[PDB]
């Protein structure tokens, strides 16, 4: 069955709203972690993006960052706090990681071969929700609400926004990826957007994908 929806499997936490802070990579990172945590312990809980924003020295907090740097941070740190133990405030602050708030661990990360949607698909099915980067600068993207998103003008080399691939499927002859955003439930469709799958790596959905080894 060429389709899977981790939201129905209970691997995806409610949709979050990151505000203006450039923490998309943090929500994307916790997103993937929340999925592997659910898979391993059968427990579904919100992880702390604020933990990453203030602690991942390789990234730039509200200035932007890479998900792989984030996963690496949790691995070396041997842990990441839950959302409730280290609440999101929308601004970079000093690193306040607390071991008693440790909700999950991480053992490293794997990166899907660049631009290989076929591989990306395999990873989503085999491992679970995958962290991915895309060009989210278009107005068509930001005004998405229904259907399968596909805009030619999307620049697969202009990766600038981080999101989460929680699955994939097909709608009326248009294959797609089920993508979790971090702009609240009022954006897109209950917070999600279906992005063109197999339509020439649209928006570069497969140029920078990865998940945490748990
Ligand atoms: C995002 O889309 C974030 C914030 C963008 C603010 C520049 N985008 C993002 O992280 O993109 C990264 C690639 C990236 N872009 N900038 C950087 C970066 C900048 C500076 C440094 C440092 F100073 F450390 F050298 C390092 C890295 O990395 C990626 C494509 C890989 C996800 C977002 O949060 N969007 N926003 C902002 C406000 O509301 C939003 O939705």
């Amino acid at each position: 069955p060429d389709s899977v929806d981790y939201r129905k499997k209970g691997y995806v936490t409610p949709v979050k709203n990151q505000g203006q802070c450039g923490s998309c990579w943090a929500f994307s990172s916790v997103g993937a972690l929340e999925g592997q945590l659910k898979k391993k312990t059968g427990k579904l809980l919100n992880l702390s993006p604020q933990n990453l924003v203030d602690c991942v020295s390789e990234n730039d907090g509200c200035g932007g960052g890479y998900m792989t740097n984030a996963f690496q941070y949790v691995q070396k740190n041997r842990g990441i706090d839950s959302e409730d133990a280290y609440p999101y405030v929308g601004q970079e602050e000093s690193c306040m990681y607390n071991p008693t708030g440790k909700a999950a661990k991480c053992r490293g990360y794997r990166e899907i071969p660049e631009g290989n949607e076929k591989a990306l698909k395999r990873a989503v099915a085999r491992v679970g929700p995958v962290s991915v980067a895309i060009d989210a600068s278009l107005t068509s993207f930001q005004f998405y609400s229904k259907g399968v998103y596909y805009d030619e003008s999307c620049n697969s080399d202009n990766l600038n926004h981080a999101v989460l691939a929680v699955g994939y499927g097909i709608q009326k002859g248009n294959k797609h990826w089920i993508i979790k955003n971090s702009w609240g439930e009022n954006w897109g469709n209950k917070g999600y957007i279906l992005m063109a799958r197999n339509k020439n790596n649209a928006c570069g959905i497969a140029n920078l994908a990865s998940f945490p080894k748990m």
